[PDB]
DNA sequence: TATTGTTTATTT
DNA sequence: AAATAAACAATA
């Protein structure tokens, strides 16, 4: 359609292979519970264990920025 | 139907 | 200038 989306953060990065693998083990499990257990777990982490995620999302940031160089966040109502 | 991090938009 | 609001990325 031509819409350029935003770059997933770091969260996003780890909520994605994490949630994959809650659907794999526990499937037949509502959405909305698992972002507030992926939530919770995500502020227990410590920060370290947070770093390969961290820098993926930034790696993916560079990659925005080369396909996208005129790309600017504009949220609307 | 919800979540965090990031950015812009709005109100103060 | 600074506190607050609000949109939005993936996903069942």
């Amino acid at each position: 359609s031509g819409h350029i989306k935003r770059p997933m953060n770091a969260f996003m990065v780890w909520s994605k292979i994490e949630r994959r693998k809650i659907m794999e083990q526990s499937p037949d499990m509502h959405n909305a519970e698992i972002s507030k257990r992926l939530g919770k777990r995500w502020k227990m982490l410590k920060d370290s264990e947070k770093i390969p995620f961290i820098r993926e999302a930034e790696r993916l940031r560079l990659k925005h920025m080369a396909d996208y160089p005129d790309y600017k966040y504009r949220p609307r109502k």
